[PDB]
């Protein structure tokens, strides 16, 4: 069997994740807040082999100790092929006026959980077969590459992620463990359905999920990819 | 008029603080070591007539004393140059680093500078043209590329980067103008346990005054913001 862990696995990116790792045959671990939704994404997820089954973990992350725990997974961390670090949470506002408790929040939901997270499979996990190596792969934002107004804490956290990215992937890449983030621009989520007009970009409109999707198949299956940001934008930052 | 350093009873902090009083600010040395701070204070230049210096007892740890300029001696407002220099190291394995101590570490390197900057946007008079404020945050290489048992404290250094260039985009047309130092390997008391360097372009440690110099040139720039100044030695090339 292989399992793939999926944080954010009740829409958007992580749900099309989902979809698209199960359809490859990974046993998938949905992880989110809400055990309906999580639920219901769990009932479309592909099954392509006999024995395969898919999983859901109620999981808040705002609370980092119940991450750093894997508070009630339903596997242990030592079982996980593919980790999709996709929970995340935005906000728009100017710096000067952003409530102190909401952008505390975000940074843990954004960076400290998923710190969290990897250092519990980094322990149980600890070295891995170079037929098999465990693949981390962190849905950060372009908003973490260049400067974009009235979302600096949100900034703050994706471009923090990398950076713990790249330490972990010169740090572990001996034990067979590869770590690399994507980088997003506009795609078409519940996250981004307040935005009512997109930047001119070189390349039209709207990313889909399924395309983020797509980024993350290519390192889940990838072999000398580490420490790097694969860039999904649409052209925003050329 | 005032410059503000956090992390100003040693190292990159005490040394920014010398350079700026010799060019006439006013200086505010914030640490948690009121003895340590007072004799900082006490070795600042004082160049020009009415300059006064001071101290503020501040612990980094503590976000919301952060956020309130709890304790400050002025108001944030009256601030022209922020040196965001206060940091905390931590070397682990990944795997086996505390939570409680990793945590803090992005308390006091990335949540509490966050917490400052904001409570300085609040407060600031839209800034003059031949006088924008200055904030200059004391990153490190260390998030800019990967160093293997510092994970977190890379994670906090890439993240305020990351605050840094939002923030410069946002406030620029205040005149509010916004940028990073990222050092390499500087001699001061972070850095007297871990004494073998790497191979490097330029040989040696870096001087704390030598990043000072940094800190120096981007309080008097005008066309810069939103960037890093890499002091290194070469290290990253
Ligand atoms: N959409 C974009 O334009 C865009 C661009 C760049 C990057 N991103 C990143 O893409 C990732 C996925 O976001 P999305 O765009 O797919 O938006 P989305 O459809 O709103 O998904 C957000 C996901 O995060 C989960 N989540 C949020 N807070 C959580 C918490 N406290 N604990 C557990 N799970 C939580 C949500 O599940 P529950 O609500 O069920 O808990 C949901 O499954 C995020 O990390 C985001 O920053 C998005
Ligand atoms: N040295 C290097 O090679 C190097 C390289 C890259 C970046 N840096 C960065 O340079 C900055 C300055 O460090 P340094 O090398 O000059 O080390 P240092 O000489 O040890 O100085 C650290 C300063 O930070 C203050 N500080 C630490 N924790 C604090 C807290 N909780 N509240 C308030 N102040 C606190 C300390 O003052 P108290 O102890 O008095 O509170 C001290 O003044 C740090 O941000 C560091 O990450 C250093």
């Amino acid at each position: 069997t292989s399992n793939a862990l999926v944080t954010g696995g009740s829409r958007g990116i992580g749900a099309a994740s989902a979809i698209k790792l199960a359809q490859e045959g990974y046993n998938v671990t949905l992880a989110s807040r809400s055990v309906d939704k999580l639920n219901e994404v769990k009932a479309k997820l592909p099954i392509v082999q006999d024995g395969q089954k898919h999983y859901i973990w109620e999981l808040d992350l705002a609370d980092v100790e119940a991450a750093s725990s894997f508070k009630g997974a339903p596997l242990p961390a030592r079982s996980y092929d593919v980790f999709v670090s996709n929970a995340g949470v935005a906000a728009f506002s100017p710096t000067a006026d952003h409530d102190d408790k909401e952008w505390q929040n975000l940074l843990a939901v954004n960076l400290s959980s998923p710190i969290a997270l990897t250092k519990a499979l980094l322990k149980d996990v600890s070295e891995r077969p170079v037929d098999k190596p465990l693949q981390i792969i962190y849905i950060s934002s372009v908003a973490g590459l260049h400067g974009a107004a009235q979302v600096a804490v949100y900034s703050a956290s994706k471009a923090g992620l990398d950076g713990f990215m790249r330490s972990v992937a010169r740090e572990v890449g001996p034990k067979g463990i590869h770590v690399n983030s994507i980088n997003p621009g506009y795609t078409k989520t519940e996250m981004t359905a307040g935005i009512e007009a997109l930047p001119d970009l070189p390349i039209k409109g709207w990313i889909e999920p399924e395309a983020i999707a797509d980024a993350v198949l290519f390192l889940a299956k990838s072999k000398n990819i580490t420490g790097t940001n694969i860039v999904v934008d649409n052209g925003l930052i050329a």
